[PDB]
């Protein structure tokens, strides 16, 4: 047992390790999306920049969870980072919809983590999740929903002009 | 024989003279394209600026090859600069596709030059080509491919609105 | 076939995808090492900082390879990022020795990639590897060898005072 | 007929195209001279700089004529740029004398162009020629005549010391 | 075997040691030349400055090769630095011609080193030579050839006025 | 006889040439030491920096003696620079002891030179030696003796921790 460990349940430690893997997976998905939009036959540089930024953000989220795991005296156990579901993301609108799905999945995992911390009476972990992850997820989901709505209203994915102008004016 | 000449094959000297002519020809092609887009019945000022910039860049490439020829003790032999294949470049998309074709032709010539320098065991010439021309060509080809992709997706050449907005937002 | 693809062999494209996976794996290994040294029962903050910096550097190397893959018209195919070989890295000296082993493995992969590009007469790829990866690997290997030498001479891993003072004076 | 064309005779349009070719030819001649003086067995860097500057100036003159052609609604028709008469320019004095001959040829062409514009009652073209080309040619011819006079008086081409000191003190 | 050594052939290590000695020898030759021109009966201060600068440059080249030898895990073996061939360098023109000969000798040694590294499939060593030595040698040879050409054309060595004015205007 | 030579004995001229060779030899010894400490299996960067600085200082001493030789109208005669006695300097303490021995040898040579200049009634040479070399040698010897004393008291060469901390705190 770690000399710093206090009120940190083994179930919470395991769930934090699972969340670390999920954040690294999300980082990998976003990296794949970014370099899909960097292809010469897609060529939407601001979509690529947006998703690269999201990938780095998700890496930071994972690293903050690893720091938490050490702060509480738990032990980090890493697992394989599975490859993303797609190599070809088909369009800016499709990539935004997949990103929305992924962010809602990550949010659900975080809500289950908060429920577990509440059940184990771990207020520090509950506060950590609320302070650093929950409103970040709500804001990310709202932003992606806005992007999806605007692309659809502009005529994406059928309008390449729609995705070009969205790349310029919203993501630029 | 030049007092500075060392490990510089006559075949390499001839191929450098051929490359000088090819770069000057590319400069002339781009100059023609630029002033096509400066016509009152075409009137795409940022296409004109883009191609004028490319023309000056190709002139600089030719001058760097002439400097190399003198540095190695070879002798520059200039030839006629042939007129470009077109007077009317028909559209921004067509001009970008022709520019892509031209840059791939110049790249192929440079790869043949590198093969010759490798065969003649001229590492200074190989390094010169790699350092100053090969990645420049790869970047130029990727940029032109991106431009072609975006124009096609926006609906060029049938959409004059597409070429207008591309002129404003990508080339502006 | 990509509109930008020129002198880019399918074998080279596959080897670049393998190298991308290897760089991401190295990033993951370094991330694991960093947060091992962030544990309360290890508590070497400058070892943790060093390895976190290396992890971000390896991510950048992977992203540069993905950019190259797109520049040449190849297609990125991502694979699972396997978990690192260890969860517990045992000591600063042991982690440095493992890092040296990993960097020499990455260097060997890059040398095989250069041999393949030479065999396929791809001077742009050869130059890319030489310019951005080979001297970086040589410098990294020399630095890690220096660190290992100094830790051993100071008495690591048996001297915790040795690793403490190395953390302060070399990595701080 | 161009929507902007007014009081622009077809003969004037043809003569402007001929002048464009002549200016590009002069640019090429000066480029050849510059890199003759960049040879290791000639090695007069300020002669090389002088003639490179003249080459870029002549390119600018050609581009201004192309802009005029478009401003008036004429159509640019480019022709081959013939190679310069010499590969070896023999001396600084000989190159200056050839440059003087070339500038007087260009001036004669411009005077014939002005005569044509006067005959066609095209005051805008007459003013354009007078404002941008005629005094430039007179100044260039006077400068080259001064250079030739000084080189001859100093003892060029027989005095290599003469050309060395002229390179340093007049062109430097 | 060094813990950092990888893909570094013993033949390459020996050739690098030979090149180190050759660079130190060149530094010594240039030092001798510099202080020849510092004599009261020669008294060409800018020739002296030029050759002193070259001597320090060659020392830097040798030190960079020693750094490379250590970076790759080879072992430096130093040898005697032989005295220069002359104590009296006879004139500025003669010293420049000897310097040109020496730089071409060093260039030939570097080309043989590059051939050896290519034969041993050592791309890091090939790139090191190309990046840091080959174009430096080509530029140095071209500069010395230019200096020799100008001195000869000015009338050196028979004209002491020629060497005086060259010292002032080219080397000053 | 030089037009500037006055009260400069041939014995003094010969002894100055011998001292020039000795200073160049000392520079070479220090260069060898520096790059011994740059090895990956020694890895004491501040020892390497210290000895590289000493090597450049000894080169400067040699050049000042060459300047003196020319100032007095003597003629510089260079000899081979013999290789240093060791390739492997075994430890920081051993290298410092060898440096102390070398500096005392150079000091003895300078004292013999001063005795010769006194015997030949050459006060300018005596003053030159006193002003530029004698106190420099005394200070260098005292500094090296201090370094040796501290390394021994810290437990070098048996304590690698001793040499590591000396490298950091005294030489850093
Ligand atoms: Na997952
Ligand atoms: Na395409
Ligand atoms: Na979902
Ligand atoms: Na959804
Ligand atoms: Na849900
Ligand atoms: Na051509
Ligand atoms: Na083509
Ligand atoms: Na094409
Ligand atoms: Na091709
Ligand atoms: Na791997
Ligand atoms: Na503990
Ligand atoms: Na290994
Ligand atoms: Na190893
Ligand atoms: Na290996
Ligand atoms: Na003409
Ligand atoms: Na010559
Ligand atoms: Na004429
Ligand atoms: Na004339
Ligand atoms: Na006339
Ligand atoms: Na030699
Ligand atoms: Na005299
Ligand atoms: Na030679
Ligand atoms: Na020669
Ligand atoms: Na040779
Ligand atoms: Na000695
Ligand atoms: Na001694
Ligand atoms: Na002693
Ligand atoms: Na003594
Ligand atoms: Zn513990
Ligand atoms: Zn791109
Ligand atoms: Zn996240
Ligand atoms: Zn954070
Ligand atoms: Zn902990
Ligand atoms: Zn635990
Ligand atoms: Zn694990
Ligand atoms: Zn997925
Ligand atoms: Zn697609
Ligand atoms: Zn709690
Ligand atoms: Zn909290
Ligand atoms: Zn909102
Ligand atoms: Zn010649
Ligand atoms: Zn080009
Ligand atoms: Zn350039
Ligand atoms: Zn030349
Ligand atoms: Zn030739
Ligand atoms: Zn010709
Ligand atoms: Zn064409
Ligand atoms: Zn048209
Ligand atoms: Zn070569
Ligand atoms: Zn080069
Ligand atoms: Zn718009
Ligand atoms: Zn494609
Ligand atoms: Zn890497
Ligand atoms: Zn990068
Ligand atoms: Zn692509
Ligand atoms: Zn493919
Ligand atoms: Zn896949
Ligand atoms: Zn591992
Ligand atoms: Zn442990
Ligand atoms: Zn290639
Ligand atoms: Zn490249
Ligand atoms: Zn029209
Ligand atoms: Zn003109
Ligand atoms: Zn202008
Ligand atoms: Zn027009
Ligand atoms: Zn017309
Ligand atoms: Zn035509
Ligand atoms: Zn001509
Ligand atoms: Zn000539
Ligand atoms: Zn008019
Ligand atoms: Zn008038
Ligand atoms: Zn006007
Ligand atoms: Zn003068
Ligand atoms: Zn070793
Ligand atoms: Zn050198
Ligand atoms: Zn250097
Ligand atoms: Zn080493
Ligand atoms: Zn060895
Ligand atoms: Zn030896
Ligand atoms: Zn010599
Ligand atoms: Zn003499
Ligand atoms: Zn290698
Ligand atoms: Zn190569
Ligand atoms: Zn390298
Ligand atoms: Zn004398
Ligand atoms: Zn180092
Ligand atoms: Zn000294
Ligand atoms: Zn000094
Ligand atoms: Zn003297
Ligand atoms: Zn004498
Ligand atoms: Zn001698
Ligand atoms: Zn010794
Ligand atoms: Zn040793
Ligand atoms: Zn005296
Ligand atoms: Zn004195
Ligand atoms: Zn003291």
């Amino acid at each position: 047992t770690s000399q710093v460990r206090q009120n940190y349940h083994q179930d919470s430690e395991a769930a934090i390790n699972r969340q670390i893997n999920l954040e690294l997976y999300a980082s990998y998905v976003y990296l794949s999306m970014s370099y899909y939009f960097d292809r010469d036959d897609v060529a939407l540089k601001n979509f690529a920049k947006y998703f690269l930024h999201q990938s780095h953000e998700e890496r930071e989220h994972a690293e903050k969870l690893m720091k938490l795991q050490n702060q509480r005296g738990g032990r980090i156990f890493l697992q394989d980072i599975k490859k993303p579901d797609c190599d070809d993301w088909e369009s800016g609108l499709n990539a935004m919809e997949c990103a929305l799905h992924l962010e809602k999945n990550v949010n659900q995992s975080l809500l289950e983590l908060h429920k577990l911390a509440t059940d184990k009476n771990d207020p520090h972990l509950c506060d950590f999740i609320e302070t650093h992850y929950l409103n970040e997820q709500v804001k990310a989901i709202k932003e992606l929903g806005d992007h999806v709505t605007n692309l659809r209203k502009m005529g994406a994915p059928e309008s390449g002009l729609a995705e070009y102008l969205f790349d310029k004016h919203t993501l630029g």
